[PDB]
DNA sequence: TTATGTAATACGTCTGTAACTTGTTCTTATGTCTGTTATGTAGTTAATATAATTGAAGGATTTTAAGA
């Protein structure tokens, strides 16, 4: 279970480093959607409709 | 004129320095042997139990072998 957790807070796409140029930065990463990582699309293979 | 005696001078030279060399003698670093402890290997255990496993996912086109 600790090993699940830390897996996901650790070593996951979507567990970034924190933008932290600015406040502004800090915002934008935390309301950020993204359709990567895992059970999502990858860059190959994700066309122009997307 | 010529013996004589001092004096400059050049050459041996006796001795003081120093180089070359060995004895030997002591000290130390190293290689080796031996004894002890930890490590590494191996064999055995006898209610009974008898077809995995875990994901993973909006691809878009070409070319080239098998099947009919």
């Amino acid at each position: 279970i600790s090993a699940a957790v830390k897996e996901f807070f650790g070593s996951s796409q979507l567990s970034q480093f924190m933008d932290q140029n600015n406040p502004l930065s800090e915002v934008t990463h935390k309301r950020r959607i993204s359709a990567l990582g895992p059970g999502g699309l990858t860059r190959e293979r994700a066309g122009f409709e997307v």
